[PDB]
């Protein structure tokens, strides 16, 4: 789906993650929270924050932030032969958290606002390319497992 070419920028931008995964996990679920209200309902653990200085106080929060980015960089890592990874991850997504795919759109989007938030400047053309193609490769992937469990909406 990607060159290797575009793997090495996706790699390449995610050591800037990797430098601080809590602070840009963080970011990322108050960037999805606070854009699309409906995702907070998901999470009966943040359920109670109204706020985003709540949330931004929440060290759960962060906590949470760290295992989502832990476990998309690990499959980033595969670079697509992740299928072992993702399996897992769509099945609980899917029948467990009743996650619909849009909510899968939302948190990509997320993460290229705050890459560009973090980096203004050093976030450039072709990497957002690279970002965006495998986060696409990503949701592809969930989505078609989504489909085999007929996880409708
Ligand atoms: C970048 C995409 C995402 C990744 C890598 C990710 C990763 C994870 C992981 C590894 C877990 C814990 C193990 C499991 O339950 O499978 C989890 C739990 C969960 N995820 Fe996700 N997640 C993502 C997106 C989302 C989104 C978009 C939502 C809702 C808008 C969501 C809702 C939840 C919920 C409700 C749980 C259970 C949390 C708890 O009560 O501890 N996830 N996620």
């Amino acid at each position: 789906g990607l060159s290797d070419g575009e793997w090495q920028q996706v790699l390449n931008v995610w050591g800037k993650v990797e430098a601080d995964i809590a602070g840009h996990g963080q970011e990322v679920l108050i960037r999805l929270f606070t854009g699309h209200p409906e995702t907070l309902e998901k999470f009966d653990k943040f359920k109670h924050l109204k706020t985003e200085a709540e949330m931004k106080a929440s060290e759960d929060l962060k906590k949470h932030g760290t295992v989502v980015l832990t476990a998309l960089g690990g499959i980033l890592k595969k670079k697509g032969h992740h299928e072992a990874e993702l399996k897992p991850l769509a099945q609980s997504h899917a029948t467990k958290h009743k996650i619909p795919i849009k909510y899968l759109e939302f948190i990509s989007d997320a993460i290229i606002h705050v890459l560009h938030s973090k980096h203004p400047g050093d976030f450039g053309a072709d990497a957002q390319g690279a970002m965006t193609k495998a986060l696409e490769l990503f949701r592809n992937d969930i989505a078609a497992k989504y489909k085999e469990l007929g996880f409708q909406g």
